[PDB]
Order: structure tokens, then sequence, then C-alpha cells
């Protein structure tokens, strides 16, 4: 079938949309080339249109057939909680879609009469109502990027009303976040916080005789994926043990939503039809892990790769298994993509097989190597800069509800970039500000977290350790990625920064409390005359399990 149809409609915003980078004092400091910063704007959707509508192909066999039971098996061991009203309308954000029915996400957490009834009835009609499509907006998605020597058209989020939203969350939020580590294991990579998945993608390596490894990029995957493969799905978390009401809930929302649906704009008016992957609920992050999963897992037997090891984040994919030489390896990989092509899952850019595990990059990143005080190697986990440091530059001269920077600190919190300019730029200016006591909303695996920015020492030692404030000697191939990228955007050199950080640190040491905290860890590596770091008391008092267990990218989900 079509992966979509259109009416000739147009994907409209409902406001203005930024496009370009403001010249501003604070964000010309981080970056002067603001004319290389670019927010994706509604103006672009027919581009991403035409790239995202076509036919898909899909042929199954065996081994696909004999995956998807092994999966099964180990689905059965589960039982799924069905969360109440109340327990799901805590999960929604504050910023959440407001309802087309008189209520908005404020209502929804404040329980408001109005809020909840509608909410019940949406349930009611799920049980009831088995077949009648349910509507979805479909708009532009607004992000920010860097030009590449055109630019990249917006990304387009489909999403159900904030009512069937609630309910998503009632009767599949336990299963969205047990389920797929109960049937992948070890491979279901939004287990895993950065330190982790680091430990997985060098043990793994370690633990093959000859290793060999590939990242596998498929083309547009939420298009690709068929009403045959979100019924697959299906079947799988039907292996639960659910609630009665659970169970018709996703059998209705299967067919009701996420194996297709109406497209209407902001504007009321009719879009088209969509046959592939609501990029916007619930089952999104969950299915397309549990999809790109089978496929892969089935397309290394089809190709006769030897022991492989799947590392699987939605659609993102990696791939180490034992070498079989540099012919008989391209050959394989070169088959894989051919079964992955027949499972409708076509490549984007051509899979290379790697031989340096820092050479393989799996969810935008890669696994590099510093040093710690003693001189003893630190593997962690980095990435390129570009994309951050555009969005931190957009973040510092736009109110955005979302601080990517604050996560990001977070997140790459022991690499040289996000040490050296983040840390550094959003303090300074946090301090100047007198705002280093402000809870700030920001992401992680698609959920979003209320942080407070002084706690960030305490945060960085518990997910990563001591050693992230004094790793050093970044490897050569690291610094030449953040030496071009600082080069290319226009952003200070180190000498620069260091002299930068170098007064934050002292700016910080004269307050005491937290700050001061945050100046003699956070900015060891500025002074020469360092300062012996010790565990940090409260480093454990901190429960970041919820932090990561499951994958929520446009699931609609807030931690609190
Ligand atoms: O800025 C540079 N080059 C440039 C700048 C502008 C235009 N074109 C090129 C430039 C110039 C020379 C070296 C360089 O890399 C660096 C910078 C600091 C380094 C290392 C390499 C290292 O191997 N080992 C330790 N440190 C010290 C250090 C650290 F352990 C942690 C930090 F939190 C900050 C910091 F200091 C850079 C880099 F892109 F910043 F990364
Ligand atoms: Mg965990
Ligand atoms: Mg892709």
């Amino acid at each position: 079938s079509m992966s979509y149809t259109w009416t000739g409609a147009l994907i409209t915003p409902c406001a203005a949309e930024e496009s370009k980078l403001p010249i501003n004092p604070l964000s010309n400091s981080l970056l002067r080339h603001h004319n290389m910063v670019y927010a994706t704007t509604s103006r672009s959707a027919s581009l991403r249109q035409k790239k995202v509508t076509f036919d898909r192909l899909q042929v199954l066999d065996d081994h696909y057939r004999d995956v998807l039971k092994e999966m099964k098996a180990k689905a059965s061991t589960v039982k799924a909680k069905l969360l109440s009203i109340e327990e799901a309308c805590k999960l929604t954000p504050p910023h959440s879609a407001k309802s087309k029915f008189g209520y908005g996400a404020k209502d929804v957490r404040n329980l408001s009469s109005r809020a909840v009834n509608h909410i019940r009835s949406v349930w009611e009609d799920l049980l009831e109502d088995t077949e009648t499509p349910i509507d979805t907006t479909i708009m532009a998605k607004s992000e920010v990027f860097c030009v590449q020597p055109g630019r990249k058209p917006a990304r387009l989020i489909v999403f159900p009303d904030l009512g069937v939203r609630v309910c998503e969350k009632m009767a599949l939020y336990d299963v969205v976040s047990t389920l797929p580590q109960a049937v992948m294991g070890s491979s279901y990579g939004f287990q895993y916080s950065p330190k982790q998945r680091v430990e997985f993608l060098v043990n793994t390596w370690k633990s093959k005789k000859c290793p060999m490894g590939f990242s596998y990029d498929t083309r547009c995957f939420d298009s690709t994926v068929t009403e045959s493969d979100i019924r697959v799905e299906e079947s799988i978390y039907q292996c639960c043990d659910l609630a009665p009401e659970a169970r018709q809930a996703i059998r209705s929302l299967t067919e009701r939503l996420y194996i297709g649906g109406p497209l209407t704009n902001s504007k009321g008016q009719n879009c088209g039809y969509r046959r592939c992957r609501a990029s916007g609920v619930l089952t999104t992050s969950c299915g397309n892990t549990l999809t790109c999963y089978l496929k892969a897992t089935a397309a290394c037997r089809a190709a006769k790769l030897q022991d492989c090891t799947m590392l699987v984040n939605g659609d993102d994919l990696v791939v180490i298994c034992e070498s079989a030489g540099t012919q008989e390896d391209a050959a394989a990989l070169r088959a894989f993509t051919e079964a992955m092509t027949r499972y409708s899952a076509p490549p984007g850019d051509p899979p290379q097989p790697e031989y340096d595990l820092e050479l393989i990059t799996s969810c935008s990143s890669n696994v590099s190597v510093a040093h710690d005080a003693s001189g003893k190697r630190v593997y962690y986990l980095t990435r390129d800069p570009t994309t951050p440091l555009a969005r931190a530059a957009w973040e510092t001269a736009r109110h955005t509800p979302i601080n990517s920077w604050l996560g990001n600190i977070i997140m790459y919190a022991p690499t040289l970039w996000a040490r050296m300019i983040l840390m550094t730029h959003f303090f300074s200016i946090l301090l100047a500000q007198e705002q280093l006591e402000k809870a700030l909303d920001c992401q992680i695996y698609g959920a979003c977290y209320s942080i407070e920015p002084l706690d960030l020492p305490q945060i960085i030692e518990r997910l990563h350790g001591l050693s992230a404030f004094t790793l050093h000697s970044y490897s050569p191939g690291e610094i030449n990625r953040v030496a071009s990228c600082l080069r290319k955007l226009g952003v200070p050199p180190l000498r620069t920064w260091r002299h930068r950080a170098r007064s934050v640190r002292a700016k910080l040491l004269s307050q005491g409390g937290r700050a001061a905290t945050c100046g003699r860890y956070l900015f060891n590596w500025a002074v020469r005359t360092k300062l012996k770091l010790t565990p940090i008391p409260a480093a454990s008092q901190l429960d970041l399990s919820g932090w990561f267990v499951a994958g929520y990218s446009g699931g609609d989900i807030y931690h609190s």
C-alpha cells in the first residue's frame, strides 16, 4: 500500500515559524556564523512529503517468522498493569498539545472534571468501536540544524487528540515500558545510560575473536512500517497477560490509530491518509525498536552473518559480529541489506563495514577514548558537536520549551566539547543572570524531565563517575572533529574558552553551596593547580533509574 495519500491540502503552521538565528550578544559569543544555523519550517513540508511517500515492498520468509516466534515466546513472560485515568494523567507533559474538546494539558494534570469525563468517553469508545479510523493531526516539526556543504526539510509529526493520547497510556504505558526489554534483553538500547551503552558496546566488541560492526540507516523508517508490521507488533503485545479492557484497547488502537488513519492539518482541512507508522503515538518508539530488531535479526540469518549482536534504539540500529574476512563481510553485509529490503526496510546510506569501533555511529554517537587523572584509559560516549552547538546557540537567543543543552550536558558530560564549551557558556550566563537555581525542562530518550542546574555535579558523577571531571588526552580522531566543528561554526578556540572558564570557575567558588561545588568539579580542567576530587555526598541519593528504562520519543511522556 502507499505510505501516504494526499488530498492536496497544505500542512499548515498554527502560528508563526522562526527560521533564522537572531543576531544576539549572548549567542554571538558562542558562535559567530549565525547564518549557518537554521530551524526547519512548514515551508519545506511538501519536500518531506515527496521523500516519505511511496509504495512499500514486503516479502516475508522463514527466518522472519522463526524470529517473530522467538520474540513472542519471551513476551509471554510479561504481565502488564492497566493504568487508571488518574495515573495516565500524571504522565502528561505540561506543554502537551491541548485537546479539541475544551481542555488542555494543565486541566489533565489537575484532573479537571471536564478533561477527565471526556477521557472516559474516549476510553468507553475504544472498548465499543473496534473499527472507526481515529483522526490525527499532521504538523511540520520545527528543529534546528547547521547548513551542509542544501538544508534538511522538516520532519512531519502525526498525532491523535489528547484524549486518545491519555488512553494509550492507560492501556499501553506499562507494556511499552517493560516488554521491549523482556524481548530483546541486552540488545534494547533505551535501558542503558551513556556509560552503560559504552560498556555494552566495547564489551560486545571485545567478546568477538575478530570484531566487525556496522550501523544501519533505514530510509525514513516510519514510512517503511507496513500494516503487516503494525499487526505483527500487536501480536507481540497480545502475548502479555492483560486486563480485558486493555486487550480490547490495544486491539482498537491498532486498527483505528496505529495501522493508519486520516490526516487533518492545523486548520481542520483533510490532508490525506496514513498507512504507516504514526510518529506521534505512544507505541512509536517501542514498535520501531521491536520491528527493527525483528527484521535485522532475521536479516542476519538470511545473510549468513556470524554471531550478530544487536543494539537497537527505535529505528536506530547497530550490529557487531564475528568477522569472516574483508570480502566475505562485504558480500554478507550486501546480502543483509537485500534481506532487509525485502522486509521493507531499505537503506538510505548503504551500510559500510567497520573494523574500528570508534568509527561506528549508533544513535548519532560513537565510543571514543580518554584518560583519567591516573592515566588509565576511560572509554566514553561522544558525537559530532555541530547539531548540539547550533541548537545551543539557538536556545540561547530564543526562549525554547525544552532546553536541549541541559540534556546534552548531562548525556555528554565527560566529552571534550560539552565540558569546554557547553558547561562554560551556559553557566557564565546562568550566573550573570543569576538563574543558578531555576528548574528547567529537558529531555532524555523522549521523556521530559525537570532539572535543577546546580544538581549537575551529582548527576554527572552518578551517571558517568568522577573520571568525567578529570578526563584528558582525548584521541586525535575526537580532537580533529571538535576542531573542524569549532572552525566551521566560528566558535572561539580552546585558548579562549579556557580563559572564560578560568573565570567562571572562580566566579563560582566565591558563592559556596552547590554552586561552588559546580565550579570545583565541572571546571577542574581549567586550572593547572587542580583539586583532588572526592565522591560527592549528594551523589548517593539520586534515583536515576526511571531515566533509562525505555524510549518515548513522540510518546508524549513526562516523568514527574
Ligand atoms: O580549539 C582548537 N582548534 C581550533 C579553533 C578554532 C579554529 N580552528 C581550530 C583546538 C586546538 C588545539 C587542541 C584542541 O583539542 C584539545 C583541547 C583540550 C584538551 C585536549 C585537546 C586533549 O587532548 N587533552 C586535554 N585537553 C584539556 C582539556 C580537558 F581535558 C577537558 C576540558 F573540558 C577542556 C580542556 F582544555 C582544540 C579543540 F578543538 F578545542 F579540541
Ligand atoms: Mg536501567
Ligand atoms: Mg533514517
